[PDB]
């Protein structure tokens, strides 16, 4: 019943090697299956769309909790890396291990911060109870 | 062990920058104008649809080709919309909407309602993310 603050459109054609664009245009990606994964690379594909929108979501929970809390944050940036899994049920499921770089924090002042942000973050709250996020923090 | 892996960094905030270490995805951030923001470029909300939607047309594709189920063509939209929560902040909100040539209506739920169980980005979310498909042929 609650209404949507923001909504995006997004339509993907072409398979593995095609391209996926939002309804706005503001979002224009050509796509390739990785090497790794015996494809010819040479674009972006899924997996680093989902790293690379967690680790910029994360940031700005990272940004908000701090402003929240009054909390003296310097700067901060955020690592994501994303891997795919072959599940027993012939699927594929994500894992994620996620690196704050925070400064202006003692290391406890970070990892307790950190931690609040991962209670915020909306692609976090997404996979909680179905994909292993492994946190760590580094203060400079 | 892992099939594939990637980096991505991202720095400056809602208004900043991601990057994967590869190189193959350099991208400027912004906040939307519905969320107080100046946009004019992408944010994470079109990220996940982009990726989701690409993910699920793959599954479809992937699940039909196990199957030998011979389709002429599969496109993929996605939608996804951000709500404020009580608790826990924001939440996403996804509808997909799969088109698909060469199956009638009854073949085509059930290839998709497979791909919905073999798709990453659907095993990832299941069960915290409202999500509503649907599928239209041609
Ligand atoms: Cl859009
Ligand atoms: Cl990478």
């Amino acid at each position: 019943h609650m209404k949507a603050l923001y909504t995006t459109i997004a339509k993907a054609h072409g398979g593995r090697n095609g391209h996926v664009e939002t309804t706005d245009g503001l979002l224009k990606l050509d796509l390739a299956m990785p090497r790794e994964l015996g494809g010819e690379g040479g674009a972006t594909n899924p997996e680093q769309l989902f790293a690379a929108g967690y680790a910029a979501c994360f940031e700005s929970a990272i940004r908000h909790v701090a402003n929240v809390q009054k909390i003296s944050l310097e700067d901060v940036s955020m690592t994501s890396e994303v891997s795919l899994y072959a599940t027993p049920e012939k699927g594929f499921k994500l894992g994620v291990a996620l690196h704050a770089h925070i400064t202006g924090l003692n290391q406890n002042e970070a990892e307790a911060l950190v931690a609040k942000a991962h209670e915020v973050c909306p692609y976090s709250n997404a996979i909680r109870g179905n994909v292993d996020v492994k946190l760590s923090v580094s203060v400079k």
